């Protein structure tokens, strides 16, 4: 327990449909200097048991200085899977478990560091539990399988002032560019967000009936190739305010009425595993 940010140890959170391919769990926390052990397991229960198969197991020990990768089933647990841990007592931590078919997938500071290969049925997973030397300051799940070149409606409202859209993404390691747009209803673009890797700048832009307007670019172009990030689109009164992995990457005074931005565009060398209004 410390500064009462929210989110009691033990940590325990019911799931509302089991836990599929193409989503993913995101645990966000900070770490006292003092901290030993920390813990995530996806298991289930009987509405909640407290000791009966855990698919996933995932314990972070500054002692060991190793994350440990196990599955309780049957009463027991099986052949540790171990992996070097890159924490250090203190600091903030940043653990993402993405299920497929044939593994979870768990990456450490956006970046994969264990294919856990499936045990037991994923299928058991219906809750997840967090506990131990951790201070817990974002736990997020959802996603699914986005296909790129990616396109659809946003909501029904769209995205407007207040709300902001949230994107979870991945540049490919081999790409040299993706881009994302908001679309209004006409067709026309309010905002495209274009980082272009090869140029190594972030080339914002709004495309009016056809043709392109000015082009605001200065900005250290803060993703890299094979890692994940955090895009937010936060839509204000007077500008987007673009946020890159937590901190504000740059501004974009609305070039269009930001009312009734209702569509959405991903195209490129990126994966995406999250988009969600908020
Ligand atoms: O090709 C059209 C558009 O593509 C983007 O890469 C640029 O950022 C836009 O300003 C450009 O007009």
């Amino acid at each position: 327990m410390a500064t009462e940010t929210n989110y009691p140890v033990p940590y325990r959170s019911k799931l509302t449909e089991p836990f599929e391919p193409g989503q993913t769990l995101i645990i966000k926390g900070k770490t006292a200097e003092d901290s030993v052990r920390f813990t995530i397991n996806l298991h289930n229960t009987s509405a909640d048991f407290s000791g009966n198969d855990v698919p996933l197991h995932i314990s972070v020990r500054f002692d060991e200085g190793k994350i440990v990768f196990n599955t309780f089933s049957k009463g027991e647990f099986g052949k540790e899977e171990r992996k070097s841990n890159p924490y250090k007592k203190g600091d903030d931590i940043d653990i993402r478990i993405r299920a497929h078919d044939s593994k979870f997938s768990i990456s450490v500071d956006q970046k994969e560091v264990k294919e856990y290969e499936h045990r037991v049925p994923l299928s058991s997973v219906t809750h997840f539990s967090v506990d131990g030397d951790i201070l817990i300051t974002y736990i997020h799940w959802g996603g699914k399988y986005y296909p790129v070149p990616y396109e659809s409606g946003l909501a029904g409202d769209g995205l407007a002032p207040g709300k902001s859209l949230l994107i979870f993404a991945t540049p490919e390691k081999k790409g040299k560019r993706f881009h994302i747009n908001l679309l209004k209803k006409n067709g026309d673009i309010a905002l495209h967000f274009n980082p272009r890797f090869d140029e190594k700048a972030i080339v914002r832009n709004s495309l009016i009936s056809g043709e392109f307007g000015n082009e605001e670019r200065e900005g250290k172009n803060p993703l890299e190739k094979g890692i994940g990030c955090d895009l937010e689109f936060r839509n204000e009164e007077y500008a987007f305010q673009i946020y890159v992995d937590g901190e504000r990457f740059a501004t974009y005074a609305h070039r269009l009425d930001p009312h009734d931005i209702n569509g959405l565009q991903i195209g490129g060398d990126v994966e995406v595993t999250g988009i969600q209004m908020v």
